[PDB]
Parts: structure tokens; sequence; C-alpha cells
């Protein structure tokens, strides 16, 4: 599995602020936007896109405050990346899309097609937020942690001063063991303090046991959507999982109209770093049946 990142930096302006994204491929047809969630960047994309860029130009932005995007002074709440990203899409002109998307980059691209629904041609997610009706619905394993992870004082100094995220809880969410080159590119945009920010506050927005109420009440909204939209969809799922246990990837596949399910193998939360082959092939090809009117 490869550790590089051989991907140009691209820059663009938005709302005043320098973000940083990958952009190969070729400049016609539908872009495919791929969006990353916590503590991860465009890094984490870096062997699913060669499959899909002799096809389809990709695209990987970093978050605000994430990889080598600028990291202003921001409380970086959910609304903040919402609306970073809405002003990036809009700064690079992207008119219709498909999404591939990740864990908090799910609950941005799926929160981006419910208000855009005639630009998105197709999703492919994987290990995403859905709302979790009660911690019972939280793994076990990861259980304690995260509860520790949603407090001011003990989740600050385990995220912020620790650095537990990136060093704790970013392996524990891959089966195999992450190399020292691929956890140093994981570490590089948090190597000072201040700069982790946004790795405490995406686990305080994680809508779990009815809180925090803004947030619950906007992924319902686009579960809501994604219920009743004829958009084709390609879910990825592992086992055990950890947004996405298997029984539910087997509901979910069923329940959403259209959606294609593929399963990983052994996995956690970074399914992208278990098997990036099969996540990479299997989007090349489905890519090119959204063409195929049947
Ligand atoms: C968008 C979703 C992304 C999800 C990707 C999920 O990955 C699965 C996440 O499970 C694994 C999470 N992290 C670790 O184990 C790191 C190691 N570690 C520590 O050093 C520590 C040190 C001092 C106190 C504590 C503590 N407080 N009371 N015990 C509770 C937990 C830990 C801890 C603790 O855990
Ligand atoms: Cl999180």
């Amino acid at each position: 599995i490869g550790t590089g990142f051989p991907f140009d930096p691209h820059y663009v302006e938005v709302l005043g602020e320098r973000m940083h994204y990958v952009d190969v491929g070729p400049r016609d047809g539908t872009p495919v936007l791929f969006l990353h969630g916590n503590p991860t960047s465009s890094y984490v994309w870096r062997n699913i896109i060669p499959h899909v860029a002799p096809t389809h130009r990709c695209i990987a932005p970093d978050l605000i405050g994430m990889g080598k995007s600028d990291k202003p002074d921001l409380g970086y709440f959910f609304d903040d990346h919402v609306r970073f990203m809405d002003a990036f899409i809009e700064a690079l002109g992207l008119e219709e899309v498909v999404l591939v998307i990740h864990d908090w980059g799910s609950a941005l691209g799926f929160h981006w097609a419910k208000r855009n629904p005639e630009r998105v041609k197709g999703i492919a997610f994987m290990e995403f937020i859905r709302p979790i009706p009660t911690w019972d619905e939280w793994p076990e394993f990861a259980r304690e942690t995260f509860q520790a992870f949603r407090t001011t004082d003990v989740g600050r100094k385990l995220i912020i001063d620790q650095n537990v995220f990136i060093e704790g809880t970013l392996p524990c969410g891959v089966v195999r063991p992450l190399t020292e080159v691929e956890m140093d590119h994981y570490r590089e945009p948090f190597l000072n303090p201040v700069d982790r920010e946004p790795l405490w506050r995406f686990p305080n927005e994680l809508p779990i046991a009815g809180e925090p109420a803004n947030i619950v009440a906007l992924v319902e909204e686009y579960m809501d959507w994604l219920h009743q939209s004829p958009v084709p969809k390609l879910l990825f799922w592992g086992t055990p999982g950890v947004l996405i246990p298997p029984a539910e990837a087997a509901r979910l596949a069923k329940s959403l109209p259209n959606c294609k399910a593929v399963d990983i193998g052994p996995g956690l939360n970074l399914l992208q770093e278990d098997n990036p082959d099969l996540i990479g092939s299997e989007i090349a090809r489905w890519l090119s049946t959204l063409e195929i009117s049947g």
C-alpha cells in the first residue's frame, strides 16, 4: 500500500483564507470530488485517486484547518466547514459533480447534496455520519474514549495537549499497522498543538444520544433526503466498522434507492487504508456504469 503523496499542490482563495487541494485527471467531464474527515486530509485518498484519474478529474481538498489548508482562529464547528466547503466548490466553478466521501467529509457531502440535488450525479460513501441514537450504538471498544473526548477539560487535554486523536485514535481506526511514514504524513498538519482545534471540535459535533441538537437535526435531514433521492449510490463497508456496522450497511443497501454496497473485508473507520485497491477499482468501474442508460 503506497505511502507517498505524489500530487502537486493547488491552492484557491476561499472567504479570505487559502485552501489546498489535489487536482489531477482530465479537464473535461464530470469531476469527482473527494472529501476527507477527522483527523485525515487528502492524504487518505492517495491510493484511491490513481484508479479514477485515468477517466475523471479528481479534486481532493483539505478541509479548512486541516492538511495544507490555512488554519484561521476558528472554532471549526461543522457550520464553519460547511461555509468553507460551499465556497471552495464555487471558487473552482464546479457545476455537476460525483461525490466520494468519508466520516465528516460525508456530512459535508450529503448536506451539500441535499441543498444542490440537481448537481450531484452520484455519491460513493463509506463510514459516514448518521445519527447515533444512544451510546449503545457506538462501538463498545471506542465508547469510553469518545465519551471523554466530548468534554471540555478532559477531551481537550487528550486531543489538543496529548494529540491522542492522531497518535491513538487514528491507528485504532485501521486494521493494518500504519507505517512511520504514513503516521508522519498524518502528523504534519498538527505538529503545533494550538492547530489541533478541529480534531477536538469534530468529536464534539458527532450526533450522539441527541446532542448536539443542531447537528442531529441537520444529519437527520440529509438522511431523509438520501432515502428520497434516486441518485446513484455506492456504499463501502467493512467488518466490524465503526460508524457503520455491517447490519446497518445491509439495511441501507436496501432502504436507499439505487444503492450498490461493497464489502471491503476487515475494516474499522479508515477503510481506504485497509483496502484502497478494491475501493479505487470499484469506484472507477461504478463511474463507468453511471453512463449506461440500461
Ligand atoms: C469520524 C469518526 C472517526 C473515528 C475513528 C475511530 O477510531 C476508534 C477510536 O478508538 C480508540 C481511540 N483512541 C485511543 O485508544 C488512544 C489511547 N488512549 C490514551 O492514551 C488515553 C490516555 C489517558 C486517558 C484516556 C481515557 N480516559 N479515561 N480512560 C480514555 C481513552 C484513552 C486515554 C485512550 O484511548
Ligand atoms: Cl470525529
